């Protein structure tokens, strides 16, 4: 049937729907901290989120989706290796079963218990669906999550899990900040990748941030409480929905700092 995270659906039957799965820009891939290059012309990010304004949160049977309004330039994202100015329209999490798996991305071959990406789209293509079909469309903002102490400001999103447990249910989510979740430093590693789930396209420029945020184990677990199938259908948890790294081939990766 369709794309899931499964074992007859999961990422290695992807291809055979997604033929760009086995593209020359893939994502995600390991970040090898000593072959990365420190790139001296890199500018540091300026994120601007002081004006966002979250709409709703929906479980979409692959995660759950924060939506912010799009609408105008209120939350955005700039600088670093980009050209111009990107609009945050969504962020979600990949996590997994156990709290030593969820990350996509990988630091020296090390995994963290999930990933928090902030999606956001280059303005000057008008709109999210114009821009996922561009090369420098989107700028992905990749956060590791690692469990310890509870992060306070994700209190809010998990205490609405609960009403969003199954697939296609949405609930009012307004006055979210997303700032009360970035870590303290952005230092950052840039390289040119793709959604990491289908449509998998090869438009996005990953920003991924070295210092990870904590979270508590209480928080995660809730995230595990969520179910991909819809309601009144056979309870499948959603847990493990990430994709495996993919080869770097022809690209290089690029750090702020040294
Ligand atoms: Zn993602």
């Amino acid at each position: 049937h369709h794309w899931g995270y499964g074992k007859h659906n999961g990422p290695e039957h992807w291809h055979k729907d997604f033929p760009i799965a086995k593209g020359e820009r893939q994502s995600p891939v390991d970040i090898d901290t000593h072959t990365a290059k420190y790139d001296p012309s890199l500018k540091p990010l300026s994120v601007s989120y002081d004006q966002a304004t979250s709409l709703r949160i929906l479980n979409n049977g692959a995660a759950f989706n924060v939506e912010f309004d799009d609408s105008q330039d209120k939350a955005v994202l700039k600088g670093g290796p980009l050209d111009g100015t990107y609009r945050l329209i969504q962020f979600h999490f990949h996590w997994g079963s156990l709290d030593g798996q969820g990350s996509e991305h990988t630091v020296d071959k090390k995994k963290y218990a999930a990933e928090l990406h902030l999606v956001h789209w280059n303005t000057k293509y008008g709109d999210f669906g114009k821009a996922v079909q561009q090369p420098d469309g989107l700028a992905v903002l990749g956060i590791f999550l690692k469990v310890g102490s509870a992060k306070p400001g994700l209190q809010k999103v998990v205490d609405v899990l609960d009403s969003i447990k199954t697939k296609g249910k949405s609930a009012d989510f307004t006055n979210f900040d997303p700032r009360g979740l970035l870590p303290e430093s952005l230092d950052y590693w840039t390289y040119p990748g793709s959604l990491t789930h289908p449509p998998l396209l090869e438009c996005v420029t990953w920003i991924v941030l070295k210092e990870p945020i904590s979270v508590s184990s209480e928080q995660v677990l809730k995230f595990r409480k969520l179910n991909f199938n819809g309601e009144g259908e056979p309870e499948e948890l959603m847990v493990d929905n990430w994709r495996p790294a993919q080869p770097l081939k022809n690209r290089q990766i690029k750090a702020s700092f040294k």
